[PDB]
Order: C-alpha cells, then structure tokens, then sequence
C-alpha cells in the first residue's frame, strides 16, 4: 500500500487541479480543456485514474468530452471537474465545482465546507455514518439537498470503487469502522434540486471488469486493447476515437457492454434538473487524524 505513490498522486491530482480552474474560461471549448488537463497529468509523471469528468449544472458526473464535441463552457455555468491520476495503480481522486468566469456561490460554499467538515471529523475508529452527519448538516443548514445516491467511496490500488460509500448523509446502519490505512474519496454533492439522481445517455466511459467469450473478431481484439491500454481503470469513448472508424467503435463498445466484459458509467442528471455542486479530497486514514492525498 505505497503510500509514497499516493501522494504523489495526490499532489499531481492538485497541480491540474489549480491549471484547470485557470483554464475554465468562457467560450474554453470543453474537449480542449479535458485534453489539456490530461496531457499535463502525464508530463508531471502521472497516468490518468479515469477520464476526467467535466459535469455541468443538473449533469452530476461521467460526463467527459468526446471528439467532435463542441460543448464550450458558458459563464454563469457551474462546472464539476473531477480529476483523476494514479501512480502505479496508486489513485488519487479530487474534484471542485467553479461558476466559470464568477464569484464561489453558497450552494458552491455548502459543499466545500461539508467536505472539509468530513475531514476534520475523520480518524481511525469512527464509524462512516459520522462523516454523513458531517456532511448533511452542512448542506442542509445552509438550505441546500445534499445528493443521496451519489458518495464518496473506498478506494483500493487498481480499484477506483472498492465498495463503501462515504455517504453525504446520516444512516443509523452505516455502521463501517475507518482503519489505519484505509484510503477514501469523500465527495459531497449539493444540489437546489431533488437531492437524487438517474443515468441518461450518453455512456461516454467505460470499464473492463470480466474477460468473457466475444464472437465477434472486431469486439475481442477492440476488447485486448482495452485491457493492454487501460485495465481496471475507467476509460473515455474519447481514448479509442483515434484510430477506428467512430461507428464500428459505437457498435464494438455496445458489444462488449452487451457480453459483459465492459460496463458503462453513463451519465448522471438531477433528477428535478436541480443545478449540481461537488468538492473530492482522497484521504489516508491514520489513527488520530488523515492524511489529504489532495491538498
């Protein structure tokens, strides 16, 4: 469990980070802009945990561009970027909302403050729900509807979602004791809608999870590279684009999502359209106090 590699995960995390705030002006075509922050990840050492999410107001998460498309930051738009590096499997996951081109906003505020809430709450030997408490009040108290589908969670070397959610509310049964070494994305969202979300297309991502039999000849060899390329880590539509007809690639991904050896990770709407907040630290528990990978 290098934790040396994780921090430096972390610190590549929070470097493109602080870029891609500097480089989320209006009329910054969305494409460039997650290219840009990609290509500086892998100059400072780092490879990318997955496609770097640039979500948008009612749109939560798993949005990440394609090429082709012309999505351009518009001012007054509250944009998620969720940045992810690791370093020999090592991953640090952080995120920020930004009003482009304006002033932090108290919906912006009620996330960044639950997050910091939840760290400060965080040693080893408190229970999850703890950091639930934590993170609701915040939200809440400032009149906002924290998202309850969409948490934080575990994270494990090769493993982005490992399986126990930090989730952004107080659950009597959320019982999960913090350990020593415990690696965890604590992610707030805060939204003016529902305070719930669903899937809508498009699936922009993707995952390897199973190798499985694939008939098809084009699916099997599309389904190798995947796994040479890019393993158990998620993946952008975006990546394979370059090479490949972009129908016969739609057709192979669809394929393999069918068989099972890929999944999906399609976008998430508020489901009331609800304009959408978000603030990610990775953190090492330690026993009286954590670590933050991300700071």
């Amino acid at each position: 469990m290098d934790t040396e590699k994780l921090m430096k995960a972390g610190e590549i995390a929070k470097k493109v980070r602080e870029k891609a705030i500097k480089l989320a002006r209006p009329g910054m075509l969305l494409l460039e802009l997650a290219e840009s922050i990609e290509k500086m990840i892998m100059e400072l050492g780092g490879k990318p945990a997955f496609p770097v999410g640039l979500s948008i107001n009612e749109i939560a998460a798993h949005y990440t561009p394609y090429k082709g498309d012309t999505t351009v930051l518009k001012e007054g738009d509250y944009l998620k970027i969720d940045v992810g590096v690791h370093i020999d499997g090592f991953i640090a996951d952080t995120a920020v909302t930004v009003r482009v081109g304006m002033e932090e906003d108290e919906l912006m505020e009620a996330a960044k403050e639950a997050l910091n809430a939840a760290i400060s709450v965080a040693r080893a030997g408190v229970e999850i729900k703890e950091l639930g408490k934590a993170i609701e009040n915040e939200i809440r108290k400032r009149g906002f509807k924290p998202i309850v589908n969409l948490s934080g969670h575990k994270i494990e070397r090769y493993k982005l979602h490992a399986g126990i959610s930090i989730p952004n509310i107080y659950r009597p049964h959320d019982n999960y004791v913090l350990k020593e070494g415990d690696v965890f994305a604590i992610e707030p969202f805060a939204t003016i809608g529902a305070g719930q979300v669903i899937e809508v297309p498009p699936t922009l991502i993707y995952m390897y999870v199973r190798d499985v039999p694939v008939r098809v000849a084009q699916a099997r060899f599309l389904l190798a590279k995947i796994k040479r390329e890019y393993g158990t880590l998620p993946f952008a539509y975006r990546w394979l684009q370059n090479d490949m007809p972009e129908g016969q690639l739609k057709l192979a991904l669809k394929t393999l999502e069918k068989a099972g050896a890929i999944y999906g990770y399609p976008v998430l709407k508020e489901i009331r359209n609800g304009i959408v907040a978000q603030f990610e630290h990775t953190i090492i528990v330690e026993k009286d106090s954590v670590i933050v990978t991300t700071e």
